[PDB]
Order: structure tokens, then C-alpha cells, then sequence
């Protein structure tokens, strides 16, 4: 008889709506659920949006995906246990599909029944306090420019953590005569054809953005790193150098002495966990990491067990980890899973944080998130899926990237749900200029 | 008595300055706290390379770009209590680059204890009125912490040209180039050799188009929805009717025009945006010379201790903000008494009715002149010749129609000291370096 609020209708918010649907479909009564989504439509980061900065209502644009974006990990690692690739597509498809394809898969899982009607779109949650055993929530109806209010027994935060950019300042930016942007701003790589591009950062965004710039015709691409280089086998017109010292006109100067003509600087420097719409007492504060503290099983807010965060960990696993988290959260809301004592909660949190701090390389991290996810998987209803296969897949994928960063997307992996082997795509990724679902799925 | 001011741009600084005049004379003044989300005072007059949102996730309020020059005669915006002659110590041309006017603005408030009243990197986030106090929450950005305090009076001076209005046009989802708003514009060199599309029909469209051309754009094409600006555009520039869609690197207009396009710059205006005010306190309006619900254009009709500065559309700027500020100060000080609710409503209607009838720039200049002159006579802001200013604006509009490329080369006389501006050593079209250093 509870009333449940969900903030965000991306993969995480959809995971929990889906978790609740499984129960309703079996005949179980479920709580009233309201899901707030600031975008026009569901899909979260998987929606492409030309917009940058803030929208027509002055709401910051949560979209970070760009044109020509392809799955950066094996799709088999993110398959839904309750909704297989074979079921959705009706045939086996390659392991690294373009964004539109995976978006289609995400929305397909939830588009058959009553989930969509539970979501309020163009609606931005702006304020949350907890009082008298209820979450009092203010939200903006954007189209009408109006503040609305309601009260809930449980609150699920699924707003992701890759939308609000962290944007550091370097010397000389005030006088740089080119574009300075964050990866969050990146939209169509053709913008930089024939240009000298500087990329700053050492993770997935730096890696992929650098490659897209080169692929879509940049004159040069130079990656700066602060601590250690990615060390991948970069294409001809690409180099990796240490630490940007300053910009001096159309000239980037690095600490290792490198001087590079620069037309654009793309800061691929990460994002903030940003929750301006939550009271300070409810607000998770953390940098991007595999296991932030104060989250029992990485989900339940330690100080308020009716506040549940989804997807807030750094990610190797994605979709099916979100599912495992969501099924867990559903079961907490349903009172199927009972919270242990305060001391046992704190002890369990410390166990995972301590392991997390000790992680030293991707193999250890992959093992860590595997064990985290598998433990979640065993406490609830989420269907059979082979996390051991997934563990192996991730490690193979890391090896592929080291082997050849240009060709890792051409590899084939087997489904941890159905066993199906992905066919090799008709077009090598390094030559695949058209990112449409149509050309991917059609022959030739 | 305790007063909060939100924003330390020209308007917030105008009121801090108004209160300072009194304190300097020996009058006791209220405790004043001014919140500013930027690192430093100056408002829009600060250049910031950042776009979108900052390192703390706070939307960037800066909209000015590199190579920006004053777009109206500086003699129309001179401070009555701090002349250009006083500040610069010699006559200088009428259209200075941004840094020059920024230096003038901050110079007026630099000498005293005003700066110490301002909390920087501090963003007001919530405002409610209860028990006769404004309860205000603000984020200390650097520490990522929410702080709270209570005030008797609230002055909102956060401008209205920071949060962009950004309309969608068919084809944007697949356009192979940059789509941006003028609010994003930073350095025109970014577009050298590029086919630029500019959408809009006001000051941002006009100046951005010219900046792109001046800094080597291969072409510039301006789309208008209702009416063209009609200025005498430079050789490589044209003005066409209504963008229909983008189809690849192709901009297609309703009048059939097809134009090669590498970048689309939406110069489509800004929102009055106050997420940090309770719905009951929040001004809702489009850009216009006289929004309703603002007594003398300043006092919130439904709460006479909430005062908005600078929220009108602008011909006048600095010295109008001043007149509004001196007014607001005197209201806060209880020198000026509010009239009855009915006389307030009648007075607002009087000005709104006039504002709705304005038909052309001349009538608008006359309107804002009268609005400003009336404010001027209710307080003690010093002598300044608004009649001369009225004339200057009309002359400037004429200059723009005559030649949009040369209007900044014109000279105007100070309405404060009578000083005649010298013609700058370099014509605007050829003035590439916007540094105050090289200007002076
Ligand atoms: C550029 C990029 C590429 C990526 N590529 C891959 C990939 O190839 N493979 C992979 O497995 N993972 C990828 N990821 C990881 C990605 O985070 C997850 O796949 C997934 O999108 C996370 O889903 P989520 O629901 O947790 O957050 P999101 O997908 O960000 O969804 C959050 C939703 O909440 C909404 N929201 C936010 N604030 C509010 C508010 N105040 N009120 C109402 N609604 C709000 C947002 O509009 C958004 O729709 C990528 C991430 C990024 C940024
Ligand atoms: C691109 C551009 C060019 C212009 N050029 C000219 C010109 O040449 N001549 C001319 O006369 N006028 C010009 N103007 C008009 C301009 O509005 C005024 O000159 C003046 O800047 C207005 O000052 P203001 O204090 O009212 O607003 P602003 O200058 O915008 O100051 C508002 C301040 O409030 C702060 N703020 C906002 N929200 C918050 C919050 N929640 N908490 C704390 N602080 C906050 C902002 O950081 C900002 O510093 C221009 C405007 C623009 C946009
Ligand atoms: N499907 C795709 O192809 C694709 C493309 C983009 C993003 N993604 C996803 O988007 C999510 C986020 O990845 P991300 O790379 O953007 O974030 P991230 O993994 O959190 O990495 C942040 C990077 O910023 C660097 N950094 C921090 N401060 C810096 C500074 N002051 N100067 C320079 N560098 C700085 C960090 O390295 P240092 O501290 O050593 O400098 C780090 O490498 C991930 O899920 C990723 O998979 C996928
Ligand atoms: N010193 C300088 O050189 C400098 C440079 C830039 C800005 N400024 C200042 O910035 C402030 C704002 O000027 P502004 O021009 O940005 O704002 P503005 O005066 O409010 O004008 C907004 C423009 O947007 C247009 N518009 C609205 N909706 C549109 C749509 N859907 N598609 C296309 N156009 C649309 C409007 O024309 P339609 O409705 O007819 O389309 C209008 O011309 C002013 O104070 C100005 O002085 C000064």
C-alpha cells in the first residue's frame, strides 16, 4: 500500500519499473509508482540529443552521448537476463552495436505493458526532504513552468552520474582562440574535420573521443594524461603526451616539452555525482569509484533505509548489474528482504569498501564487480545469467583493447543468457562511418 | 535591518554603491550580504572561457565573447556619480572594448568596503518568505555545502541574459557541425573559413554575424522569422526568411534559400529564470521594456520587500540600474513609502499600457527615458542629462541604419561632464585586438 517515487527513466529507472512489472504480471499487488523524467522520453544517456548545456526551459542537458557512438564493451556483458538479445532481435547480431541498436533493446524490454504510463516526462525533480516518515518532493512541470508537490514512502534515485561534467581550468584558457569543451558537449565529430584536436584525460571518454576525432577526419589528435598514459596502440596521426602546462595561442604546451598546434581542447575529465534536488541529509557525496560508502549492498542509503540509489558505482558491468540492484531494491520496498542491524550494515559496507580500496588493476576490478553483482543476484528473483562467463568476457575484452584499440569492436562474444555466439559484423568498426541501426542490421 | 542582494553584476553593484553613498555621509545603513556565483564581481562584463556549467556543476552565467565591443554609445550608460573623465582622466572614444567598461564598472566600487560584503562562488538556491523574513538557502560551491540565513529585504539582481532560450529546428539531430546558442559564443576565430548560419533578429544576431565575418567566416547567413534587421550587411553576408530545416551541411529556408552550413548559432534570446525563488516571489515574463507586477519596475507587487533590478529589456543600462537602485535603497530605508495597493496597481497599468503601444525604436527610447527620468526624480542620484541621452540613442539608431559597420566609430558627448569623445585611432572593422591596453 506504499507510494514509491523514482527519479530518472534511464536504464536504472527502467530496471526497477521492470522489476515491479514482473511481480504485477504474476498477480502480485504492487505499490503505486511515480517516475519523474526531465527528458521528453525514456532512455537516459542512451538517447541522442543535439542539445548542449541547457534546454529550452533552462534545465541542464543530461545527455552525454555523441553521433557515431558504438558500444564500448561487449554487449553480451550487459544482456538482460529476463529479456535476451535473441528474444529482442530474433537472431544473433554482432557484439559491439551502435548506440541506436542498444537503445532499441533497452526500450523494447519495457514498451509492451503499462510502464510508460507511470512516467511523467519533461518533469524535473527539484527538492526532496524527509519528514514525518515521508519523502516530500517538489518537481517542476517544465512545459507549464510550474512547481508541483507530492509525498512518497520510498524514494529511488536513478539519475546516473555521467551527465554533470567536471571541468578543470588550465593556464591560457582565457586567451585560447579555439573551442574549449567537455566530452559532455561532444556531438558530431565532423565538426573537427581538418582541425588539430587536444584531448585531455585517461579513461573511456578520452579514448573514444580521440578515436572518433581521428576517424572523422581531424588533422591531428594529441592526448594529454596527468598520471599515466592509456598506452593503447594509437593510429598514425595520434599521440599521447604528459600533462598540459598551458595554452599559448593556437599552441598547447605540455610538461614533457611537447608543443602542439591546437584548434580545440576537449576535456574528457569525468563527471560529478550531483544531486541538487536532495536534502543534504539524503545526498550521496562521492567521486567515481566501484564502491562508494554509505550504501548498503551499494543501494540502500545507510542513514535512511527507504532511500535507494541505483547505478551510482563506476561501471564495468552495466545493465544486468542495474537489474540486480533494482530487483534487490524492489524486494526491500516490498519487505521481502529485511534490513539487518545497524552494526551489521556498517560492517558489511566496510567489508566491500576495504576490498574496493585494495583493487589494483582491471582484472581485480572486474573480479570485484562480478562478486558484488553475483551476491546481489543471489538475494533476489532475477533470472539465470552466467556471471562467470561475463567475468571472462571482460578480461578478454581488456586484452583485445591492449592488442589493438582499433579492432576490439570487431570481436565476437557468446551470450551469458542463451549461449548464442555473435557473428562478425559486415563492416569493421574502423571503417563503419554510418552508425544507423538500419545499416547495421541490414546486409551490406 | 538585514538585506540580501543576489548578483554582483552592474545592478547588484549599483545598489551596494547606493548604500555606500549614504554610509560615507555618516548615515547608518543596514547589514548587507551580496551573493555571487562567479569567482569575482562584474556580472556579464566578465569574460569566461567556460560554457554550459562550471567545475561545480553550476550553470555558467557569462554570455560575453572575445573581441566584444560596447554596442551602444558609452555616453548613454555613464554613471552620474562617477564620470568617465574621473575614471580615465582623459576623453576616450564612445565605443570601448569590453575590458574597458568592465574596468570602469569595478573602478566605481573598488575604493571602499563594498567588495568585503560579497560572498563569491556562492549560489543562492532557495528562497521562501515566512514570519516576515526571507529564508534563504545558498550553496557554498567550493565546500559543496548548503548554508542558510534570514533577511528582511531581498534584492534580486541576477540579470536576464544568462539562461538561453534554445529552439529546435528540423534536422538538428543529424546536422554534421556545431549547433550552439549565442550564450556559448567565445572566440570567433573558431569559425574562420566556415559557413555560419545565424538565427535571430536582435542585438546578438547582429553582432555575432558581424564578429564571424570580421574574423574570417567563409560566409554568414542570417535567418529571420518575422522581419529582417535590414542593415547594410558586408559583402559576404545575407539575410533570409525563416529556417525550414537542416539537411546535412545544408540550411534550407522558407524563401527557398539553400545555404552551405558548417555551424548554426541560435541568437534566439534568453529566459527570465529564477529557480531559487518560491513560486509566490518569482517574476515570470518575456523580454520587454516593462513587465507587470513591478511597481516602478522594481518592487514586487505582492511583496514590497522583494525588489528586482534590471529586469526590463534595455536601451538604457548602467544609469537606469542606478536610478532603480537608488529607488530600491530608499524603499529599504523607509524614505520612500509605498502608496496604496490600488494606487500601485493603477500606476503599473499606466506604464504597462504605454509599453504595449510602443511601435518603433524612437518610441521605445522615449518610453525608457521617461521611465528612468521619473525614477531619477524620486531619489538623490546625481545630475545627468537624460534629454541628451535620449537624443544620443536616436542618433545611434540612425548611425546603425546608415552603416552597421561604422556606427562604433562615432563620437558622443558626456551627459555628465559634456566631454566630447575622440574618434578612436582604429576603425572598428579593422580593430582586431580588443585589449584595453592597446585601445587606450
Ligand atoms: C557517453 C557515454 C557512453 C556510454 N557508453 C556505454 C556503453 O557503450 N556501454 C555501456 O554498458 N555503458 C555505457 N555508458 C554507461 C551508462 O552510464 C549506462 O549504460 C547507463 O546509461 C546508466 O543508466 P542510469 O539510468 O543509471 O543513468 P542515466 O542513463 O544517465 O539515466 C538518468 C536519467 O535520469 C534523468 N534525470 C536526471 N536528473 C533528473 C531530475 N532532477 N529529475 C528528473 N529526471 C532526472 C535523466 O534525464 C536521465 O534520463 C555510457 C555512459 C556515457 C556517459
Ligand atoms: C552578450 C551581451 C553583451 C552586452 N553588451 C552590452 C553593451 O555593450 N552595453 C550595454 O550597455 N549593455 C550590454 N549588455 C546588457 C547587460 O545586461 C548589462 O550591461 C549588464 O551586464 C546587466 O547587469 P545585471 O547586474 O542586471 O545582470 P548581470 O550582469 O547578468 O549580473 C547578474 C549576476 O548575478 C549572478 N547570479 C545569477 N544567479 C545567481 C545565484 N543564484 N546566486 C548568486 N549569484 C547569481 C551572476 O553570476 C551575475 O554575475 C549586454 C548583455 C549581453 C548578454
Ligand atoms: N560507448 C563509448 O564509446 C563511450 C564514450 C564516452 C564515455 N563512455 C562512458 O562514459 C563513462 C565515463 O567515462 P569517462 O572517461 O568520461 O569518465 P571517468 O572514467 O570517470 O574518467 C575521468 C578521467 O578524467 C581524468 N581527469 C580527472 N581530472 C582531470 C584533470 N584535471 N585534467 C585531466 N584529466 C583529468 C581522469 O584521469 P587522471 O586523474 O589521471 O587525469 C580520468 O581519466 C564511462 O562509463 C565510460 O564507459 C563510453
Ligand atoms: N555589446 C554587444 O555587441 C552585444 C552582443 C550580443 C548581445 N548584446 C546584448 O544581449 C542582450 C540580449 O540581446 P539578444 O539579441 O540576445 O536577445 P533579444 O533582444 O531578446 O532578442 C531575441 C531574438 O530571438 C529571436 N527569436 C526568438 N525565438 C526565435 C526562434 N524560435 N527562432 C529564431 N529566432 C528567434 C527574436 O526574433 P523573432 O521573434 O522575430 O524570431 C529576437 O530577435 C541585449 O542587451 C543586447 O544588447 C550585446
Amino acid at each position: 500500500m506504499s507510494k514509491v517515487a523514482i527519479i530518472g527513466a534511464g536504464p536504472c529507472g527502467l530496471s526497477i519499473l521492470r522489476a515491479f512489472e514482473h511481480l504485477e504480471k504474476k498477480g502480485e499487488k504492487i505499490p503505486e509508482i511515480v517516475c519523474f523524467e526531465k527528458q521528453e522520453s525514456w532512455g537516459g544517456l542512451w538517447n541522442y540529443n543535439w542539445r548542449t548545456g541547457s534546454d529550452q526551459y533552462g534545465d541542464p542537458v543530461p545527455n552525454s552521448m555523441y553521433r557515431y557512438l558504438w558500444s564500448n564493451g561487449p554487449k553480451e556483458c550487459l544482456e538482460f537476463a529476463d529479456y535476451s538479445f535473441d528474444q529482442h532481435f530474433g537472431k544473433s547480431i554482432p557484439s559491439f552495436p551502435p548506440r541506436e541498436v542498444l537503445q532499441d533493446y533497452i526500450l523494447g524490454r519495457v514498451s509492451k505493458g503499462n510502464i510508460k504510463n507511470k512516467i511523467k516526462f519533461n518533469t524535473r525533480v527539484i527538492n526532496t526532504v524527509y519528514r514525518n516518515d515521508k519523502f516530500e518532493i517538489n518537481y517542476q512541470d517544465k512545459v507549464n513552468d510550474k512547481t508541483l508537490s507530492d509525498t512518497f514512502d520510498y524514494l529511488v534515485v536513478s539519475t546516473g552520474h555521467f551527465s554533470v561534467p567536471f571541468i578543470p581550468e588550465y593556464e591560457g584558457m582565457s586567451s585560447f582562440p579555439g573551442r574549449i569543451m567537455h566530452s559532455h558537449d561532444f556531438r558530431d565529430a565532423e565538426e573537427f574535420r581538418g582541425k588539430n584536436v587536444i584531448v585531455l584525460g585517461s579513461s573511456y571518454s578520452a579514448e573514444d573521443v580521440a578515436l572518433q576525432c581521428n576517424k572523422y577526419g581531424a588533422k591531428s589528435v594529441t592526448i594529454g594524461y596527468r598520471h599515466n598514459p592509456m598506452g593503447f596502440k594509437w593510429p598514425k596521426g595520434m599521440k599521447e603526451v604528459h600533462y598540459l602546462d598551458k595554452l599559448d595561442g593556437k599552441k598547447a604546451i605540455f610538461k614533457d616539452g611537447t608543443e602542439q598546434d591546437a584548434d580545440v581542447v576537449i576535456l574528457c575529465t569525468g563527471y560529478l555525482h550531483h544531486f541538487p534536488f536532495l536534502d543534504e541529509s539524503l545526498k550521496l557525496k562521492t567521486h567515481n569509484r566501484l564502491y562508494p560508502p554509505k550504501l548498503y549492498k551499494g543501494v540502500v542509503w545507510q542513514d535512511n533505509h527507504k532511500l535507494l540509489y541505483l547505478g551510482m558505482q563506476d561501471q564495468f558491468h552495466t545493465f544486468n548489474m542495474f537489474d540486480c540492484q533494482a530487483w534487490f531494491a524492489r524486494d526491500v520496498i516490498m519487505d521481502k528482504i529485511k534490513m539487518p542491524s545497524d552494526d551489521e550494515i556498517d560492517k558489511d559496507i566496510n567489508k566491500w569498501v576495504s576490498m574496493e580500496e585494495k583493487l589494483e588493476n582491471p582484472d581485480q576490478m572486474i573480479d570485484f564487480q562480478t562478486e558484488y553483482t553475483k551476491e546481489l543476484h543471489n538475494i533476489s528473483d532475477y533470472p539465470k545469467i552466467d556471471f562467470e562467463l561475463i567475468r571472462k568476457h571482460f578480461k578478454e575484452w581488456e586484452h583485445h583493447k591492449v592488442e589493438d584499440i582499433l579492432t576490439y569492436r570487431n570481436k565476437s562474444f557468446s551470450s551469458p543468457v542463451t549461449g548464442s555466439v555473435a557473428p562478425v559484423h559486415h563492416t569493421p568498426w574502423e571503417k563503419a562511418m554510418d552508425d544507423s541501426m538500419k545499416t547495421f542490421l541490414n546486409k551490406r
